[PDB]
């Protein structure tokens, strides 16, 4: 639907600050200024390194993502750029979000962030949609209780590779599906549950595939039982088949999510619960307006 893009000219709108960069291009926090008026609307601009038919056929489906965990592309500038107009996300992302509050983070909060991203996903593959770059920095915090998929149909319109989230089929074929991205998932969920550790910290990205051939993988994270570990292990078998689907992944964190204790062990767990109904319905009011499935809250 051509409704769901928004064309912007460049007058429409102006780069701030960058934000930062990675392999596809470059993030500015930016203002929007409708035409007629006096406002300045904060938005994010990513402008793509490096057709104009064919970006805007995969922009219009990147615009056709509605689902509350995955960011949908709101507007598109093409020039001698292609930039990339999206909802400015305070927070960040979620791997510096887990690393800067690496002693405030309980389990229920780990535990409902994988079952948001394995939604989000899941609404991808039902889609019959890849995103191939899913990581902890492509999640983005909205409020500390809703986090969301980004950058969907990045890799695809412009393909240093990520080779340490990457599925060994995509590392030596190139090879993308929903399995290798339930692979890439399991290395998400290893950088939450690690409170943002970097994956094969100090080996060379071009040893990887070797290792995971030996049979090598992420190690266990010390907060993390056998049960997640286990899930996180079968993220990554060679056989694409014989991973999970992110279906079953959406019920199996659910369940650990009904009994957090029993699945993550984490110092001084018991005095970080999710937050009372009064600063949920807070937030929303604020930051939070869309529509989402409640937060699964333990049993006991
Ligand atoms: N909508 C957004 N709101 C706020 N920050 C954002 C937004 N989108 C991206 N960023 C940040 O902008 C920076 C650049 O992002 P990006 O160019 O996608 O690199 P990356 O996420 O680190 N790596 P990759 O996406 O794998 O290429 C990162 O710090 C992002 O977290
Ligand atoms: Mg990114």
């Amino acid at each position: 639907n051509q409704a769901l893009l928004r064309i912007l000219k460049e007058t429409e709108f102006k780069k701030i600050k960058v934000l930062g960069s990675g392999a596809f291009g470059t993030v500015y926090k930016g203002l929007w200024i409708p035409e007629g008026e006096k406002v300045k609307i904060p938005v994010a601009i990513k402008e793509l390194r490096e057709a104009n038919k064919e970006i805007l056929d995969e922009a219009y489906v990147m615009a056709s993502v509605d689902n509350p965990h995955v960011c949908r592309l709101l507007g598109i500038c093409l020039t001698s750029t292609v930039q990339l107009i999206t909802q400015l996300m305070p927070f960040g992302c979620l791997l510096d979000y887990v690393r800067e509050h690496k002693d405030n983070i309980g389990s229920q909060y780990l535990l409902n962030w994988c079952v948001q991203i394995a939604k989000g996903m899941n609404y991808l593959e039902d889609r019959r949609l890849v995103h191939r770059d899913l990581a902890a920095r492509n999640v983005l915090v909205k409020t500390p209780q809703h986090v969301k998929i980004t950058d969907f149909g990045l890799a695809k319109l412009l393909g240093k590779v990520p080779i340490k989230w990457m599925a060994l089929e995509s590392i030596l074929h190139r090879i993308y599906t929903h399995q290798s991205d339930v692979w890439s998932y399991g290395v998400t969920v290893w950088e939450l549950m690690t409170f943002g550790s970097k994956p094969y910290d100090g080996i060379p990205a071009s040893e990887i595939s070797s290792i995971l051939e030996k049979g090598e993988r992420l190690p266990q994270p010390p907060i993390c039982t056998i049960d997640v570990y286990m899930i996180m292990r079968k993220c990554w078998m060679i056989d694409a088949d014989s991973r999970p689907k992110f279906r079953e992944l959406i019920i199996e964190f659910s369940k650990m999510a009904r009994d957090p204790q029993r699945y993550l062990v984490i110092q001084g767990d018991e005095r970080m619960h999710l937050p009372s109904p009064t600063d949920s319905n807070f937030y929303r009011a604020l930051m939070d307006e869309e529509d989402m499935d409640d937060v699964v809250d333990a049993d006991e």
